[PDB]
């Protein structure tokens, strides 16, 4: 079922990396002392879309695994996974089409934390860089999609993972999506993150 | 209710469908003078060439000096409506455009998302789309065709009185024309994020056809 359950995963901060902004700070030893959170669209919290299934504090930085499970939502994007050329056009030649995993792919390529943990957004892009966002149906093949990744990693975040609370609608999401149009070096910083974390096209569903 | 009206008031789009003055790579994309004049019942007006995302309606079409400019007129009530809430939700449009022009979530919004023009196949349809094909097909939206025709420097005052007579003439097209859903919407607007080269092109775009300093609702 297209509107089953999502798995996401990916860095909410990778310490490799110096933020442009004295905000996006996240120093390892202030992260491992802090390690359910809500998993919401852009930081809207009237967008709640599922929550964090689990956090490991890595050698390169903080690994997230979420869980996409609102109704509302998931219905929202399978129908307009229907209506986008980019999701017909299907993903790289062994992995199967998902319409659902692909839109989300294409959308919210972006993995975010807030706490300016409050939660975590999947937005266009991340302010911090390397934050790429994958998606899946399984959570153990969304893990293994990132090389950084040891087996001692793994099994950390394995443990954890193993109403409709999105008070939104498409509107929200088709306003938000415009923005998304207007963010400068969007694509660029995809790539960059894409490239930081070893995760290709030609093994995912990642669009950028 | 009442400023809800406004917003879904009609809204016109101008702007150029070909310029002259470029040289196209894809020789599908050549459409000379000559051509247009002899090939030049309102044509509909949809969105990325979707026949079931009809509009509006073109209002006219005139080849002047620098190539083939129509006018069109964004009509449909639930189109209209779909943008109303959207515009609510966008931080695009929160910002608002520059001092002197007044707010107007909707023009923003349609500014903002189809910033460009296409043109179909003689003539078959004009489409909004986030980015055209062809360079220097820059989106002009506006309340007033007159004000959106004074964007273009390139329009002399004779040109303008060509296409005054042509949209002061019901049309073939517009109950709703518009056949699809705000779902069709957003699965488009994910397909233009990732239009290679789409803000570099429109910011190209805005330079050529001179909109650049004419004050507008343009984002790009």
């Amino acid at each position: 079922q297209a509107v089953a359950p999502v798995y996401v995963g990916g860095f909410l901060a990778r310490y490799d990396q110096s933020p442009d902004e004295a905000e996006l700070l996240l120093p390892r030893d202030v992260v491992e002392h802090w390690l359910a959170l809500p998993l919401n669209i852009n930081h809207d919290d009237t967008a709640v879309v599922g929550h964090v299934a689990a956090m490991q504090s890595v050698r390169d930085g903080l690994f997230c695994l979420g869980c996409v499970t609102s109704p509302r939502f998931l219905e929202i994007v399978r129908r307009a996974s229907e209506k986008s050329e980019l999701v017909s056009r299907g993903p790289v030649s062994p992995l199967q089409p998902d319409k659902v995993v692909e839109f989300l792919s294409g959308s919210y390529a972006g993995l975010s934390l807030a706490s300016r943990f409050k939660h975590v957004a999947l937005c266009s892009v991340g302010r911090r860089r390397g934050t790429l966002a994958v998606y899946g149906r399984d959570p153990e093949w969304v893990t293994q999609r990132f090389p950084d990744l040891t087996a001692a990693d793994r099994d950390g975040l394995r443990a954890q993972w193993q109403g409709d609370p999105f008070r939104s609608d498409s509107y929200g999401l088709l306003g938000n999506s415009v923005d998304a149009l207007y963010i400068r070096e969007r694509l660029p910083k995809l790539r960059y993150d894409k490239q930081l974390v070893g995760v290709t096209e030609r093994e995912s569903y990642v669009k950028a």
